[PDB]
């Protein structure tokens, strides 16, 4: 079960939940303005591919804030 | 000169605001065009994440 698009999976799954490189939840709250909570009702996953494509979309978006008003060099 | 990766060629200020948080500045100072593959990469990107946030928070109903 991945969380950002239903679907179930083998190990081609990755763990949202530590008890730093790159932390998932706050990631995610910080781009969006919106948190991800812990119910038994919701898993603890996320599919290789939707993990990938959030990062390639936070890696771009922080290249869009970095310059959107910046004077270019 | 493209206002988000700084180059040269030859709606989106709502969206962008609305998305990460953070208004477009209208100073003379900078150029009010964006490029065609950073628009695409953009929306890409407004689409994806909608798609995520209605997902995340519901057990699939
Ligand atoms: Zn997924
Ligand atoms: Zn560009």
């Amino acid at each position: 079960h991945c969380r950002l698009c239903h679907g179930k999976f083998s190990s081609r799954s990755l763990r949202s939940i530590s008890d730093g490189e790159r932390v998932f939840v706050r990631d995610f709250q910080r781009l969006l303005g919106v948190a991800v909570h812990q119910d038994p009702a919701l898993s603890q996953f996320v599919c290789r591919n939707c993990h990938a494509q959030f990062y390639q979309c936070h890696s771009l978006l922080e290249s869009f804030l970095q310059r959107v008003n910046v004077s270019p060099m």
